[PDB]
């Protein structure tokens, strides 16, 4: 049945967890929750435990908590962060106030590595391959990450990588988002991967915009201003007006700009950093690119089971979201 919990204070934050998790030590605190590293006595593993912050403070938080838990329960893939456990010290629904999440402890993030070292081409291949392999899986479930950036990619000393949260976010954001298009597709993530890869190859942020306008200017400076086919797809009169009012600029030659890099890496960047999102390479297609010949195995790049996102369009009471979250905590089945 229920296990025994113990209590402690870590950085002005209260942590009430089962006895199986020991030696809690803070790893960091996000705007959405705090994280502690710990030892899982039952498995002999190092784990990271995240305590959600104010999970049911409002309808927005409640829905976000539910979303997070449903997503995490669904993700089962080597390159996507998954759930080893989820628990609450509450014995019933009426006293339900806190949600704790548990996953494999990861030593660092990709931002921590690119700052210290400049990666070899072999490392760039394996890291990007892993990102795409994870993204193929996520995209197959009709999910869009939307916020890929180095700091959201967890990496261990072994160069194994996992996508988390599914250096300014803005720098890795697709241009169509800077234009406020409300019908962007899963290819916004491919754009972010392009930005991440370029940075791994050159050691420098590809588009360090200071605001949305500047960000767009830096982008068009590299890939050129929109051609006629892309202009026809812009419904926003003001955005269309703005873009056409800019001084036209030609697409730069990627081979010149990234000269020194492996020509295959360059070819791929060019397929990812396409201005028109309908023409960007998909994660599945990218995995087959010759740049990943040493890693690509079509029989081991799985797709996800269907993911029901219908709850996203629902308008429920806080207690309803809280109760749905509770059922999801109770029905959780740990991995093998
Ligand atoms: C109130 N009693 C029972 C609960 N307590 C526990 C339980 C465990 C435990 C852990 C995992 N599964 C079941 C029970 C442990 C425990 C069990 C094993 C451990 C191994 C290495 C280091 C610390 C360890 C702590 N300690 N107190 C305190 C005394
Ligand atoms: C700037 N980045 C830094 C790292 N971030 C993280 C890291 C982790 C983490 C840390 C260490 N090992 C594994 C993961 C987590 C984290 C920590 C614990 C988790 C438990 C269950 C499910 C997901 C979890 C995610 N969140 N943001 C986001 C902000
Ligand atoms: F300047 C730009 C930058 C990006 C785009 C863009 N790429 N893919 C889709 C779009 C787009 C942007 C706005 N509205 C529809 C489509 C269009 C113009
Ligand atoms: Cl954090």
């Amino acid at each position: 049945e229920r296990p025994t919990f113990y209590r402690q204070e870590l950085n002005k934050t209260i942590w009430e967890v089962p006895e199986r998790y020991q030696n809690l030590s803070p790893v960091g605190s996000g705007a959405y929750g705090s994280v502690c590293a710990a030892f899982d006595t039952k498995t002999g593993l190092r784990v990271a435990v995240k305590k959600l912050s104010r999970p049911f403070q409002s309808i927005i938080h409640a829905k976000r908590t539910y979303r997070e838990l449903r997503l995490l329960k669904h993700m089962k893939h080597e390159n996507v962060i998954g759930l080893l456990d989820v628990f609450t010290p509450a014995r019933s629904l009426e006293e339900f106030n806190d949600v704790y999440l548990v996953t494999h402890l990861m030593g660092a993030d990709l931002n921590n590595i690119v700052k210290c070292q400049k990666l070899t081409d072999d490392h760039v291949q394996f890291l990007i391959y892993q990102i795409l392999r994870g993204l193929k899986y996520i995209h197959s479930a009709d999910i869009i990450h939307r916020d890929l950036k180095p700091s959201n990619l967890a990496v261990n000393e072994d160069c194994e990588l996992k996508i988390l949260d599914f250096v300014a976010t803005r720098w890795y954001r697709a241009p169509e988002i800077m234009l406020n298009w409300m019908h962007y597709n899963q290819t916004v993530d491919i754009w972010s991967v392009g930005c991440i890869m370029a940075e791994l190859l050159t050691g420098r942020t590809l588009f360090p915009g200071t605001d949305h306008i500047d960000q767009l200017k830096l982008i068009l400076r590299l890939v050129g201003t929109p051609g006629a086919e892309l202009l026809k797809k812009i419904s926003s009169e003001s955005a269309r007006n703005y873009i056409q009012s800019l001084t036209q600029m030609p697409k730069m030659n990627f081979a010149n700009v990234f000269i020194g890099a492996n020509p295959l890496a360059v070819d791929l960047l060019e397929k990812m950093l396409v201005l028109d999102s309908d023409k960007r390479i998909t994660a599945a297609q990218a995995l087959a690119h010759a740049y990943f010949a040493q890693y690509h195995d079509p029989d081991d790049e799985p797709v996800a089971d269907p993911y029901d996102q219908s709850f996203e369009s629902r308008d429920l009471l806080i207690d309803e979201w809280k109760s749905l979250t509770y059922d999801e905590v109770i029905s959780f089945v740990p991995p093998p």
